[PDB]
Parts: C-alpha cells; sequence; structure tokens
C-alpha cells in the first residue's frame, strides 16, 4: 500500500477489441479468451514507479458502455486517463473512434489523458487500419498513440505507463 497518487483510468472502445485483456495483462500479466467478469463495472489496480513517485493505477472496465445507461456518468466520473482501444484488424472498431471521443468528453473532464490504442498487433498480417492513419488522427485530436498486443504483451506496460506519466506531469501543475 505504498502510493502517493491514485489515478482512475477507464478503458473504452467497441466490444471485442481487447479492453478486458489489456487490463488483465497490465494488472495481473494474464490473458484469457472468454474472460470471467462480474456484472456491470469493475476495476483492477497496479502500483507503478514513476521515477521516485509511487502511483496506484486504477484500471476501470465494463462490458456495456452504452450511452443510454444510467451508469455511464459514474463510470467516467473522476477519470484522469483513458485508453480508447480499437482492433487494428477491424476497420469498423476504428471508424467509430470520433464517436467514442464525443461520448467520453460528454462525461469526462477535458484534462483527461487519452491514448488511442490499436490492439491485436500480433495479427498485423490481417491489419485494416494503417498505423500512419491512426497516428495522424491521434495527433490531430490531442491523443497519445500506440499499437499493442494484449496476447503477446507488446507495448502493454508502455501504453499504461505513458498515460500515467502524462497524468502525473499534468496533475503536478494543477
Ligand atoms: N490475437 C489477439 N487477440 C486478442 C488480443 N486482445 C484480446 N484478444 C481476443 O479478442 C477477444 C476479445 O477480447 P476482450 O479482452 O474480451 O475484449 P473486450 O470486449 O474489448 O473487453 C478475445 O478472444 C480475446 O482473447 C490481442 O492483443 N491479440
Ligand atoms: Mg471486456
Amino acid at each position: 500500500e505504498d502510493y502517493n497518487f491514485v489515478f482512475k483510468v477507464v478503458l473504452i472502445g467497441e466490444s471485442g477489441v481487447g479492453k478486458t485483456n489489456l487490463l488483465s495483462r497490465f494488472t495481473r500479466n494474464e490473458f484469457s479468451h472468454d474472460s470471467r467478469t462480474t456484472i456491470g463495472v469493475e476495476f483492477s489496480t497496479r502500483t507503478v514507479m514513476l521515477g521516485t513517485a509511487a502511483v496506484k493505477a486504477q484500471i476501470w472496465d465494463t462490458a456495456g458502455l452504452e450511452r443510454y445507461r444510467a451508469i455511464t456518468s459514474a463510470y467516467y466520473r473522476g477519470a484522469v486517463g483513458a485508453l480508447l482501444v480499437f482492433d487494428l484488424t477491424k476497420h469498423q472498431t476504428y471508424a467509430v473512434v470520433e464517436r467514442w471521443l464525443k461520448e467520453l468528453y460528454d462525461h469526462a473532464e477535458a484534462t483527461i489523458v487519452v491514448m488511442l490504442v490499436g490492439n491485436k498487433s500480433d495479427l498485423s498480417q490481417a491489419r485494416e487500419v494503417p498505423t500512419e492513419e491512426a497516428r495522424m488522427f491521434a495527433e490531430n485530436n490531442g491523443l497519445l498513440f500506440l499499437e499493442t498486443s494484449a496476447l503477446d504483451s507488446t507495448n502493454v506496460e508502455l501504453a499504461f505507463e505513458t498515460v500515467l506519466k502524462e497524468i502525473f506531469a499534468k496533475v503536478s501543475k494543477q
């Protein structure tokens, strides 16, 4: 229980993109295919060293994020980070990224650090979203960017640590 900050980081994007498995990989180094999940919303935690600061990352996840729900407001409330995940082998999951941003900014504060994540990079042979295209989008929209694989661990820790360093930088100036 050595930590100085608690950072709430929510995972968002279409179902099937890998959000639950980015959580499990980062927090438990685990990867399932059909994940046992509780009803509604959950989080898992991981303490991370940022230089000499101890930060407790609170990673939030759910299966039904969906604007009609009463719970959406509470889900986003107090979030200082977000990973907006798409499946790089499914163009459709990336085509709705703008819509997810809008949903996110209706409920999160503008200071939230957002990373656009292209997941399933181990399947880059079957890619439908050029890295360059996704990268420019993120730059035009004030989003950090990375491609990850929750399956092969590529960039998962880096994804989370980059968001967390950006949050810490930011909140130090608040
Ligand atoms: N090849 C590959 N499959 C993945 C990856 N991440 C998740 N999956 C699979 O995609 C499916 C959905 O992933 P899940 O974590 O439940 O996504 P969620 O619906 O966004 O929470 C499951 O079969 C996962 O095992 C990845 O990085 N690579
Ligand atoms: Mg899930």
